[PDB]
């Protein structure tokens, strides 16, 4: 398989609808031998994760507790040994609480609800690089998840702020993994209908930011020369397994957009 | 002048190296009726204050004080007169501690330092805009600003993924400032000689990050094709004005780079 | 005025509704003295040119004539006055034959037709740029008209190719320039109704170059934080002014968006 | 392997240092029944290509010649049979005659020769496209070679706009493709040493070409978080077959970095 033999942690599963999840379903299709992460909800995370194609061990992982961060890289050591190394790291983890992201007005989210998404959505990306760089083989391969910000848009508001931070950090994530061998590159996806994603649809952030949210995807398939499914997550998942792969040697601080190539096209 | 009989609100003084003192200056050379804004050491500021070619009145304003940016409207009001409004407004404030910034590495930045340079240096612009908005008048102009973050660098660290969030909210406070007739955009300045970075050359930062700024700022001199002189604040001033002005009407969301030419070049 | 004393060429007028009508009647009104050029239709332009502020003096210049080209600094002394130079110049000329531009495919264009719009809109950037510069002053400058080409669209085309290149042009033409102190810069403009653009509106490059057209123009007025008139070449005029003037003096080798913003939001 | 089964047509093997040769190699290493294709010295081309890995059949391809182009499909018919079709395509040709490309300068350049360039490295992605695309499947792929022209440079000169307008072109043939399920994008190599950049080294081009050569040599190791070996094609060729893969199945119109992540960092 593409990654066979390689050993990648996952973080960021919290339904079978999590672009997580599909990411760990098609790295251990081609090979991979996993170790996940999950946040709060342990005993729900692993009902999910037991439908995976094989097991995997699940951490407990909150990127805003110094503990978990500071305990990573040795709880990972406990279970795929002391004398072994990760090849791969998945950060799909994001957060903005319902002031940054949605239908209240940009102007007013509070500043510590903006502090908290930008902690979680990209601060956590060089946090979690150094838990887990001491225990990264050369070679190796860190990736994120991205919603391109470069233009701003509906709803998405403080979170998309928080994704131009999160593409900054990740090209100095790359300047400090690289010293050791190891890449560092986000994904940015297109729209992807996670239950979160169907909840807006169903108008629980509020019918405007519905009917944006329809507008925004019914043009992304269209301008896509390839056409964009947001019900299909499995391209989002393989362009990470090819970041993870050998396949991509030459690229670092990076972004690569699967995305049905939406983003160059105007109309 | 340029400016002639526009009141504009600038903040940033703190030195007469400032940025925004010579933003100031040049304003009031080009006929503009100031109000300035000072943070914390308002006795030092309105001793340079009173070095400008005319008289401006001094209000405090600390950025992360939301009952400073509760009242700054009403307390323009009082200066300028209830029935006045501005015409524009300057965001030259920025800040992150020396975990963030300097030779101190990238991943040891405490969350709480890059939380507060964050909030000083990205998320106040929005919080400014939300505050001197009611009191400006339609086609108005806000300004802010930055140094390029595209590509990372040494020593700025996490001051650059401050920047990177900065360039998002400017494109979310152009949505916002555009429903009453308000331009707002950024101005990408080459590296400027103030008081700070003559510190930096002396090695206050530490003997590497002094290293690697006098490399940086060669490099921007010899790559500008028009040239780059550090110890020249005007033509970054003049921009500031420029975008002030009524000359570039239909830009909104935007950067503007004064900065010599200097990223349009490779080497 | 903006302008005042200062010597400008102005290319690409051949009707009122052209931009560079606007740009030098916006020129004159700020005190510049203008030379003007035109192409083929001398007579008509003449015509056009007598409904500016001001008479001003009209050179042929075929931007595909070796002869022009070489003649041009000579014939603009005649004009000027031997031992006076130009302050600024503007290339407001494009050009894509129907094959490469409207409703017949990309992949048919012939090349012959794509070279010859690549000669217009994008090489003769650079020639016009050598035959002006042995008559420019320091501290001039060069503005061309651009379209954004970051993204592809429908009908636009082998034009896009041509804005591409025109980019790289002027990077390079900021290069030469910078040697004698010249700045080069491009204006990225939205969408305007020149007689052309109406003519499409019309039908006269198809029904569906009419409907992509309306698409693009309705879209373009939505996303503009600041609104985009069509109908109004005035604040793309005042922009190549501001850059004309020396208010930007540090910026070269750049493209500044007068587009209402739009090309900052997604939607 | 990776393209295991998948037929291929490379253009671009002129000597076993041409990136084309190690994209071929690699391409056959991983599985890829491959068509080749070459350009004027055919019986040289086939002493090359007599040392990859297996021996394949060669196509005669002058991307100027309009009757090559409408004779490809059916050519690459009668190799790999009537009924089969090709599932990549690589483009990998660039030309630009001395007079832009080198110590000439840049505003020297003769029409006719930057024309030439231009048709051979930007216009012929869109031919070559349009000629390969009857005999391609769905889900197939075609990939080119660029260099990152965003900026300008020392010597690239004319090469560097038609990078420009390759990118462009690129951009457009994925709209084309994308209507019959085939991905279009562009890998932006760093620099690599072929027999022609040693002849730079050695001063063919001029000594000060040469010097400007190293400078950008040196820098783009240094830049790079995980280094550049400009003496080593293979990660360079591992990334477009990673794009003549099915794991990049989302990503079209786009360009792809394999450059160390030099393009990502200022310094
Ligand atoms: N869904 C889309 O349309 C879309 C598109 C592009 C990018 N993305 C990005 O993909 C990533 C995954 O999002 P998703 O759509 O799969 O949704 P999701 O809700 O399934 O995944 C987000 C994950 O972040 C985790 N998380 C939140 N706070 C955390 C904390 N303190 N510590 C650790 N983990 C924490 C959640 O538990 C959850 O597992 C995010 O970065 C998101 O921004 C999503
Ligand atoms: N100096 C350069 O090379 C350079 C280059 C590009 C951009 N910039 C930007 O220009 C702006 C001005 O910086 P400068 O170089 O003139 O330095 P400066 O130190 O003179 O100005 C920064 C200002 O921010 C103010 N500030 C800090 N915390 C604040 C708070 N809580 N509330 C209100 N004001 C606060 C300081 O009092 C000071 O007046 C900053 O955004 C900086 O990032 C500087
Ligand atoms: N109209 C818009 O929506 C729009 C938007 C953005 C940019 N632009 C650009 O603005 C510029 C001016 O276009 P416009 O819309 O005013 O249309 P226009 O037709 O009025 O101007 C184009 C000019 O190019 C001239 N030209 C053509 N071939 C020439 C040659 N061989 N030598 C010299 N001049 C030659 C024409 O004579 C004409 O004066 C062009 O670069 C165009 O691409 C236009
Ligand atoms: N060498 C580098 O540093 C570098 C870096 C980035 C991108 N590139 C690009 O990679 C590609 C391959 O270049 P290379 O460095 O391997 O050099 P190369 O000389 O080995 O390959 C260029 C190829 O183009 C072919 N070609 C020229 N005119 C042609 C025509 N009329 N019809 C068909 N083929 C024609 C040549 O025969 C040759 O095979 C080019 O697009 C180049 O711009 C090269
Ligand atoms: C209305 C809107 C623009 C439609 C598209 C979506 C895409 C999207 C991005 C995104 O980062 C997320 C996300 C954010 C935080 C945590 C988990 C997931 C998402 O759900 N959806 C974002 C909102
Ligand atoms: C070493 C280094 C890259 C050299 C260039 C400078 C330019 C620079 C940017 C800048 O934002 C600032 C700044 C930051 C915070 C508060 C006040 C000012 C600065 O001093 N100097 C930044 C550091
Ligand atoms: C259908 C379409 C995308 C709508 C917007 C227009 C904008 C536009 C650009 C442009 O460069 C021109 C142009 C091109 C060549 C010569 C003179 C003018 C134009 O008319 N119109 C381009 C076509
Ligand atoms: C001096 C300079 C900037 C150093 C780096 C090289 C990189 C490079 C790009 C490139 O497109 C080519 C190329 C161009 C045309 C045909 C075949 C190959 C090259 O040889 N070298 C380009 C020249
Ligand atoms: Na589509
Ligand atoms: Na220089
Ligand atoms: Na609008
Ligand atoms: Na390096």
């Amino acid at each position: 398989g593409l990654l066979e033999g390689k050993r990648i942690l996952v973080t960021g599963i919290i339904t079978d609808s999590s672009i997580a999840f599909h990411i760990a379903k098609v790295a251990q299709e081609q090979g991979a031998e996993l170790v996940l992460t999950g946040f709060d909800r342990l005993r729900l995370i692993e009902r999910i994760t037991q439908r995976l194609p094989k097991p995997a061990p699940l951490l407990e992982l909150d990127v805003q507790n110094e503990e978990h961060l500071g305990s990573l890289a040795g709880r990972i050591s406990e279970v795929i040994g002391e004398g072994n190394k990760l090849d791969g790291v998945v950060h799909s983890i994001g957060f903005m609480p319902q002031s940054g992201m949605g239908v209240n007005p940009f102007f007013d989210a509070p500043f510590a609800d903006v502090s908290k998404g930008f902690h979680i959505s990209a601060f956590s990306y060089s946090s979690l690089a150094k838990a887990v760089l001491p225990v990264m083989n050369r070679g190796g391969s860190i990736v994120g998840m991205d919603f391109d910000p470069t233009r701003a848009m509906p709803a998405y508001n403080w979170m998309t702020v928080a994704k131009s931070a999160l593409e900054s950090v990740n090209r100095f994530v790359a300047r400090e993994a690289g010293k050791v061998g190891v890449r560092s590159n986000l994904v940015a996806a297109g729209p992807i209908r996670t239950l979160a994603m169907s909840a807006i649809v169903g108008g629980a952030l509020g019918d405007e930011a519905g009917q944006q949210m329809q507008l925004l995807e019914e043009g992304w398939d269209q301008r896509a020369p390839i056409g964009w499914d947001m019900k299909d997550p499995t391209p989002v998942a393989k362009t990470v397994c090819a970041l993870l792969s050998d396949w991509l040697p030459a690229t670092t601080g990076d972004i690569i957009f699967a995305d049905g190539g939406a983003h160059t096209q105007l109309l």
